[PDB]
């Protein structure tokens, strides 16, 4: 078999030589514009249109979790990924554990109220804060997918009270599942603590807005780790501002890097770091790609594949 | 059975019905000045040498899991406590789990770089920092009792690489067990981060100092959950300035409240919290006190008990 290789910041080299200790049967080549020798597989981030085009690929793997990038360049540009080829996602591949080391992090700080204690040492003045309560700190997830589920399973492991929203019903035990738009109000409405790990579609843009951080109980927090597309900032910056939401910890924005114009910056809530809450390990992504090519060739199921009518 | 009852700042009202429903045979009362009608256990914390001074009680229990400040007491007062009274004190009673939740939050915020990216938010500025990885960040317990168990067990969760000190040998899997002093120096050379979790005794007053600070690697950081005693302000002080250590949060200090001149509250390295890691859980407290007087009575074996020539 043949694997073209192609990613705009990643150790190309590296990524090349371990796909061939891990698949020893398989030509692995970088690929550069004008390469119209065949391919089986394309392992891919951001590609060009020429890459792909016209190409009667056995699979393609998209070297992240979220697909919207790809698709809405399909979108753009429909002769780009012929419909007979299956599209792949990394699932998990250290993501997961990833998330759960930022959200149980962030978590337990806003649960002990180190960002209350920060402000006070920033005055330098001393004061114990009277503690909340478990039964209090109900943590929504948005998405319940494979980064949803991880991040809800380690908070479990702390009691906190969990539900989750998605389109179709869950089956975890312990974890309360809401799904649809018309669950979703019912659903907010007891979130303590809002974390989204839902992926950028139409349907989901805009989302977090005016209207769903009002059904928020108050002095709710935000963590953003999705998309930025998710969150109108402006309305973020209001209900921050009126005390209905008392802290926002956020990975991603409608633009990258955020722009220093940006209230969300020096606000004295807000948490901002630079899109780096889960970023797949190379070694493991190497491994999931040849099991699933693996799996591919026995004719066994894989499952981690990408709707393209559905968006993600 | 009779209790007597004393704590300055607790609600007294509480714990005494909490008492009694839990111990049904129990007459409970409140501990004033001039009582000095018959007891059978006295619940104390920072008690008055006239509520057991010539006292034949059955048993005392602390209402902590530190009790220097009741030995240094009957080190001064030693006919407070005739030595046929056994002391005991709060064993976990929820404090474990609250050592649990600051400690793994603190150190995912550490090993996430969350600090430095705090910094980089400060001047508005974007920019992705290289990831830690768990090879480099081996996790130091300096005690390896009730507490410092409960943490190392929560980290292990975490995959961090883990070792603990203390007087006697411990058998946890996975964590490398350091003891006596002969050993402190090669238990230090690996720790990235130094979780303090010591009872305050002269054998350890001032024990994290110049000495044992330049012993760890560098970009170290420091977690004092214990007593301030233990840490020799200055030369922390002197640590951070010289970047042997990149980070400290610190619960507990020589004077508290923590006074404004000191240097700490306003080190930007530095994180404060107001001696508030763990307090004990008036339910858990009731239920573990309440089982322990049944097992005396029982002739059980307990063990949760104050060795008073060791000092803890
Ligand atoms: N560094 C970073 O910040 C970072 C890193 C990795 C990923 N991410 C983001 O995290 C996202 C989640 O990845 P994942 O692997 O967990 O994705 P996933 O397994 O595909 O899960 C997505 C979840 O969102 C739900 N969903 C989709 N559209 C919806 C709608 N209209 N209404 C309600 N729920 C909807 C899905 O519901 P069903 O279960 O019913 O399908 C699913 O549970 C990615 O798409 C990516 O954007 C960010
Ligand atoms: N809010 C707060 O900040 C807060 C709350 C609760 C407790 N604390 C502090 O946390 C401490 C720990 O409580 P705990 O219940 O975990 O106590 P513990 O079960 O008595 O454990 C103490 C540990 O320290 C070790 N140790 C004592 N002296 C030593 C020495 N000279 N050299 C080496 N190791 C020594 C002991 O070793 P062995 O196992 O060999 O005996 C033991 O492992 C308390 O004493 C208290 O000061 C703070
Ligand atoms: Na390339
Ligand atoms: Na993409
Ligand atoms: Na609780
Ligand atoms: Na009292
Ligand atoms: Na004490
Ligand atoms: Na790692």
């Amino acid at each position: 078999m043949d694997i073209i290789f192609y990613h705009p910041t990643f150790d190309t080299q590296w990524w090349i030589e371990a796909l061939r200790k891990a698949i020893p049967q398989a030509r692995v080549r970088a690929w550069k514009s004008g390469d119209n020798d065949s391919a089986d597989y394309a392992l891919v981030f951001s590609p060009p249109v020429e890459m792909l085009a016209g190409r009667d690929l056995k699979a393609v793997f998209a070297l992240g979790a979220g697909v919207d990038s790809i698709l809405s360049k399909l979108q753009a540009h429909p002769e780009m990924l012929n419909p007979s080829v299956p599209l792949f996602r990394l699932e998990d591949t250290g993501m997961g554990e990833q998330m759960q080391e930022y959200a149980v992090s962030q978590v337990l700080h806003w649960f002990r109220r180190f960002d209350d204690y920060r402000i006070q040492q920033n005055s330098s003045h001393w004061q114990p804060l009277p503690e909340y309560h478990r039964e209090d700190f109900t943590i929504g997830i948005l998405g319940a997918g494979v980064l949803g589920s991880k991040v809800a399973q380690s908070l479990q492991t702390w009691r906190f009270p969990l539900r989750c929203w998605s389109r179709t019903r869950k089956s975890w035990p312990g974890v309360q599942s809401f799904a649809g738009r018309e669950e979703l109000s019912a659903f907010l409405s007891q979130c303590r603590v809002l974390i989204n790990l839902l992926p950028n579609t139409p349907e989901t843009v805009g989302i977090i807005n005016q209207q769903l951080l009002e059904k928020l109980p108050d002095g709710a927090y935000l963590l953003n780790l999705a998309r930025g597309v998710h969150v109108v900032e402006d309305d973020l910056l209001a209900a921050l501002d009126s005390g209905k939401v008392k802290g926002a910890m956020l990975d991603v924005f409608n633009r990258e890097p955020l722009p220093p114009e940006s209230p969300l910056w020096q606000h004295p809530r807000v948490t901002i770091t630079p899109h780096v809450a889960a970023i797949t390990r190379p070694a493991e992504a190497v491994e999931y790609i040849s099991r699933t090519i693996a799996q591919l060739e026995k004719g066994e199921k894989v499952c981690g594949q990408v709707d393209r009518a559905r968006g993600y």
